[PDB]
C-alpha cells in the first residue's frame, strides 16, 4: 500500500502565558519568517492567550520554531508559548479564526456575484 489518507489537517496553533497589549502582529509575524510565516492572528480582548494560523502551516512553523529551543514557542520571542491543539480542538479554533477575519475585512458591493 504505502499511502496515507487518514486526512489530518491542522494549520493553526495557539499560545498562552505572558501576553503583550502593545506589541503588534506585524513584528511577531515577521519573526516566524524563514520557517513558516504567519497568515493571521486572532486574539480575544481580555483573553489569556491567542491563536495564529500560518500561510504554510502553524503546526509546522510553530512546532518547528517552537522546537528551535525547548519545544514550546513563546509569542513575541518572550511572551506566550504556542502548541498545536488536537484534530477536534485544533479545528474548533480554525473555524472561529475564519469567521473572525471575515468580519474584520468586511465586503462592499451588494451587486450580486
Amino acid at each position: 500500500h504505502h499511502g496515507s489518507l487518514e486526512e489530518k489537517i491542522g494549520c493553526l496553533l495557539k499560545f498562552s502565558g505572558d501576553l503583550d497589549d502593545q506589541t503588534c502582529r506585524e513584528d511577531l509575524h515577521i519573526l516566524f519568517s524563514n520557517h513558516g510565516e504567519i497568515k493571521w492572528i486572532d486574539f480575544v480582548r481580555g483573553a489569556k492567550e491567542g491563536i495564529i494560523l500560518f500561510k504554510e502551516k502553524a503546526k509546522e512553523a510553530l512546532g518547528k520554531a517552537k522546537d528551535a529551543n525547548n519545544g514550546n514557542l513563546q509569542l513575541r520571542n518572550k511572551e506566550v508559548t504556542w502548541e498545536v491543539l488536537e484534530g477536534e480542538v485544533e479545528k474548533e479554533a480554525l473555524k472561529k479564526i475564519i469567521e473572525d477575519q471575515q468580519e474584520s475585512l468586511n465586503k462592499w458591493k451588494s451587486k450580486g456575484r
